[PDB]
């Protein structure tokens, strides 16, 4: 049975283990306790050598990287559940390239909001109020670009949900509760409209209710 | 005939070109002028929306995001020239983890101290010497990584030369050279191992040579 490492509540883990719902994959989670510093410690270094969740032990096969996982299991699962990949070179190559519009544009804005935000005050440190409104800034300008692809397309890489838009839904849900900007979103009516349909997905929802 | 957008020196458009070249992909390059800023302008908006490059027209295909692009033609010519994705899903899934390690871990911090010690002086700015220094220092946490990765494997995904190594090549190029900072490569016996191997590869040359 395939093992996960890291809190459920943690947007890393969450991605893989939203497609491991999704692809009907039954797995274990092993919490690992990110605000004592269990990743920094030697025990865990062995599994993921830049001290960093999640990582995945699947028999004798490890993996790490989030984006790289839910590739891997969207694949070896291919048949299984939704086509999360798409199947012609050229539909694979747009999950691909959103993936990465994700992975950079907009995860480098909104994972560091919610860092400055909602990790910080946690653990009892300060967020820095004047950088977090120059990601505001450019993440209006990035999420613009987003909301022009959806007035043309139903989801990010075609007319069907895919990894693409999978892969957004950790650091969104953050950034549109907990970070209190929601106004990103619900500003945009494609966009809008788009998150409420991918976040009520069953396994977005199961996955969320179980975290509390 | 494929059109490569982007300045044959820059980085990003050098990765895509790096695989056209191993692939055996004919490509046209078209410049496109960044530092006067012909990547904001309307016309070119209308290729890649997010105002980088690169992107690719392929008749009427069209696509953006370099480590996307660099995924379609290695697979839309896997069977011309170097294996570059990994066979087995399992091979496959090594190759995604070291593009992911690439393009976080490693890219946010080099491509960073390229954008302040090379880029900008180069349009008449002052980079911030001190900013440079943070980043070195978890630079070389990051390399200690790779360089025990290396003394496991010949190259980063397993025994043989992927698409993993192959982006690495730009960044760390600008890294070693106009950036000064060899010793972060030299002073780890693997990986400079690694880098003199890859970086000799024909393709990678050519391309190099043709750029001045
Ligand atoms: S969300 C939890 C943190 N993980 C990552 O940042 C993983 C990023 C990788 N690029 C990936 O898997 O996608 C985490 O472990 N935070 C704790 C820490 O010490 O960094
Ligand atoms: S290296 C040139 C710059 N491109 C990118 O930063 C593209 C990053 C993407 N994530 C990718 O394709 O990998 C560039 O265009 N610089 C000029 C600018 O105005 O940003």
């Amino acid at each position: 049975v395939v093992k996960v490492y890291g809190p459920a509540v943690a947007v890393c883990p969450q991605r893989v283990m939203a497609c491991l719902l999704e692809k009907g994959v039954e797995f274990d989670l092993v919490h690992v306790d990110l605000d004592s510093g269990e990743q920094k410690l030697p025990e865990f270094l062995l599994k993921q050598p830049f001290g960093q969740v999640p990582v995945v032990e699947d028999g004798d096969f490890k993996l790490f990287e989030s984006r790289a996982i839910i590739r891997y299991y969207a694949a070896k699962y291919e048949d299984r559940g939704p086509n999360l990949l798409g199947n012609t070179l050229e539909e694979k190559a747009l999950v691909d390239q959103w993936l990465e519009i994700e992975a950079h544009n907009f995860n480098d804005l909104v994972f560091n909001i919610v860092f400055q935000v909602v990790i910080l005050p946690r653990i009892g440190q300060q967020g820095d109020s004047e950088l977090v409104r120059t990601y505001e800034e450019k993440l209006e300008k990035v999420l613009d670009v987003y909301e022009k692809r959806l007035s043309k397309s139903k989801y990010l890489a075609g007319d069907s949900f895919t990894l693409a838009d999978l892969s957004h839904l950790p650091a969104t849900r953050y950034l549109v509760n907990e970070a209190g900007l929601g106004h990103l979103v619900k500003d945009r009516k494609k966009l809008n409209a788009w998150w409420e349909d991918i976040s009520s997905r069953p396994a977005w929802k199961k996955l969320m209710n179980l975290a509390g």
